[PDB]
């Protein structure tokens, strides 16, 4: 018969860069092997953060550049924002 | 023979208000297409999150009114705090 | 023919303190029924939460002792953080 | 995504009456259980066959009535045929 | 996870020649809706048979040119024997 | 979600004896890579016989000493039955 099922895959990218302060940025090489059928959808969040209050709290987060063999883990802070440690987690399936 | 398989979906919902602060609370409604044999699971969080340390951080999210053709991706804030921007993620399996 | 799927268990657990400030640490059993073919990848993320802008943000999260029957939903924040409210989100899949 | 996969059962049913000849034309109730999800396709050989040559050779055989929590195995011959032995395959998928 | 899974497809082509001889040979089409990822394998036998003792049973049948597409379904006898009806069957799995 | 799926083999072993007579029984060892989970069901049948009418036509076939990893394909007639070629085909599914 026909039906719906999903191959997922996962992971946590973590940063801890304390006492010195972490990038602006960061951008991760993630793949998936093998490749999937078609390209998954992949979500992207956080499971440890670590904002200083000195300033407003802004984290972003997501996954860029999405191919069948992976995708490309994106992490970023903006303007006076600083963070001291972080975990990526981010699940992809299909 | 007996298998254990799941069907999953997922989104993002990007909000962006800067600088304008977001709605004290969203809701809004999410359809599975097609619809699942049965009611899924889902679980919500953050993929971005942009708060002003002017204040304490209370931000809440969840998937109200689950069912097999949906759920309403809500999501609030509460008291006296404020948030400029925010992405909410979701995953919905059967 | 060989093909790859997965089944994906998911959940969520609140913790509301508030007065009372939430606890450094807070352990949480869960259990995979039935359980799984082999060990899966669990991966906890944040739904909810209230933190006080007093300190810094300092929240963690992860899976611990993932077996074929459940993993530990582990939760803490550190030094001089405080926590009033949160929710935790976890998904495992095989 | 979209996948086809299929359940099958299948099962055999032997019919043995020499010295006596088989009855001219047979029907024997089968029960998938647990029952299918959708209405299965059936497809009946012979396994094994014992038919005298003082006349022609004259098998007939198929599923019929078949429901989605079973069908009815039929054999039969006409007119001046003798079956001593008979085996009956079936195999249904869906 | 990686499993093996099995997607069937099976039907039956019946030949009622009488008074008529069976052609000596025939060679049906039979596609898949939709194809394989790959190529399945694919058996025959017959379900229904109507063979003249006046000689010898000869009966072959098969799957040629098998392909992700579908097959053909071919029938035959050769020499002296003489066929009245017949039915075949067939089933294909990946 | 707990669906129902089927792992398939097939095969199908052919024996062209005229014009020697084809043995009274055969036996073919099959194997099964890689081995099924839990015992699998198997089904034979004749996809190509070839008997001489001189007398009754008893064939018979099917699948012993069946296991995860294998079985054995067997065939015989018996009494006075004379075989010229026949093939034999067998699906095992679980
Ligand atoms: C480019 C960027 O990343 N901007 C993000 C940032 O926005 C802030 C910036 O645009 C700065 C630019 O100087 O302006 C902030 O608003 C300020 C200014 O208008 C300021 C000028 O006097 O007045 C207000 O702040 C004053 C004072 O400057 C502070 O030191 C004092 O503590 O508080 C005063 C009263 O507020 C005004 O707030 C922008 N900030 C806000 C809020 O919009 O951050 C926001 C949110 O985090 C977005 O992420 C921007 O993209
Ligand atoms: C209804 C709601 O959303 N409440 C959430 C909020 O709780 C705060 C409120 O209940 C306010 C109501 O006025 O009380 C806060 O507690 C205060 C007061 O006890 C206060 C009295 O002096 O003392 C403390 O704060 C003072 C002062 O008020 C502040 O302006 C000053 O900057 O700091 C002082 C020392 O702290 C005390 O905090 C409640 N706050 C807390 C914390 O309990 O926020 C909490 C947590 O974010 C929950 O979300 C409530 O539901
Ligand atoms: C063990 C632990 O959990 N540490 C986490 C914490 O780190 C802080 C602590 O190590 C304390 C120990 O006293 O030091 C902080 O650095 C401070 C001190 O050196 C301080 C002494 O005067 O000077 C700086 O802070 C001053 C001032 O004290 C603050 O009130 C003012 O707001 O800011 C000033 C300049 O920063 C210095 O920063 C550690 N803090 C930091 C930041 O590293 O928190 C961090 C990040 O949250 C890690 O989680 C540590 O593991
Ligand atoms: C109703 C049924 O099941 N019929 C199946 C059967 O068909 C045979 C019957 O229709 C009988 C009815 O009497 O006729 C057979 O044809 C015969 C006659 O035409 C006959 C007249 O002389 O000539 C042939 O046979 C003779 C003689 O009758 C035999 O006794 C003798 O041994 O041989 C002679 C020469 O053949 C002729 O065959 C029908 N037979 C055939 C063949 O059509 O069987 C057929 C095939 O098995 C179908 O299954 C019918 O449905
Ligand atoms: C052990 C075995 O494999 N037997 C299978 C076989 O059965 C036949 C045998 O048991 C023989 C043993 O001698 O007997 C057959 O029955 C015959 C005899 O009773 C015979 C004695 O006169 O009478 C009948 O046969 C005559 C004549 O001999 C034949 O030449 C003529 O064509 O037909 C006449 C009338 O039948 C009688 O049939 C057994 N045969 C049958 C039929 O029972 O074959 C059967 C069926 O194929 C089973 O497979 C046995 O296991
Ligand atoms: C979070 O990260 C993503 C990835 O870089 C950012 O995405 C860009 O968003 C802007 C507008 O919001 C677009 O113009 C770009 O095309 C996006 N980049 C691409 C190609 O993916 C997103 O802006 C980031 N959010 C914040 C607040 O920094
Ligand atoms: C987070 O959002 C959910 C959904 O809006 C809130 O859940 C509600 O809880 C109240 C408890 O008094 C119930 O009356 C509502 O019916 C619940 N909504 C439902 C059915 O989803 C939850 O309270 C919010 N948490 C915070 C801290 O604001
Ligand atoms: C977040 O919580 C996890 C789970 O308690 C912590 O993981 C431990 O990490 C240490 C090294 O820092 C290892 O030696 C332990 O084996 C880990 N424990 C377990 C049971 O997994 C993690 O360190 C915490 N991170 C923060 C920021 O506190
Ligand atoms: C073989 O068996 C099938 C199943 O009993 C027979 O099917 C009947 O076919 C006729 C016409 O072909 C229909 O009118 C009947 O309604 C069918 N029966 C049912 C209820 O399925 C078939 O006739 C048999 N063929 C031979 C040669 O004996
Ligand atoms: C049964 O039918 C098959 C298919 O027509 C026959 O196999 C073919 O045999 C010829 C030579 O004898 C080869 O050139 C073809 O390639 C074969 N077809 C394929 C692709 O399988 C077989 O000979 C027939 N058997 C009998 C006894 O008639
Ligand atoms: C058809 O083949 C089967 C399998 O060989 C025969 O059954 C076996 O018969 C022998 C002798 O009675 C037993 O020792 C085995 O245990 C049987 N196997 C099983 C479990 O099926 C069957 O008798 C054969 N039929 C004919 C007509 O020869
Ligand atoms: O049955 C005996 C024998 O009759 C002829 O020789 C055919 O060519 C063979 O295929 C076989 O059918």
């Amino acid at each position: 018969r026909l039906i719906h099922v999903s191959r997922c895959e996962m992971g946590t990218s973590t940063h801890r860069c304390w006492p010195r302060p972490c990038d602006t940025s960061s951008d991760e090489p993630i793949s998936f092997w093998p490749p999937f059928e078609n390209t998954p959808n992949v979500i992207v969040s956080f499971g440890m953060l670590d904002v200083d209050n000195s300033n407003n709290l802004r984290v972003n987060s997501s996954a860029d550049d999405v191919t069948v063999g992976g995708f490309t883990l994106h992490y970023n802070s903006w303007y006076t924002t600083t963070v001291w440690n972080y975990k990526l987690i981010w699940i992809a399936c299909d």
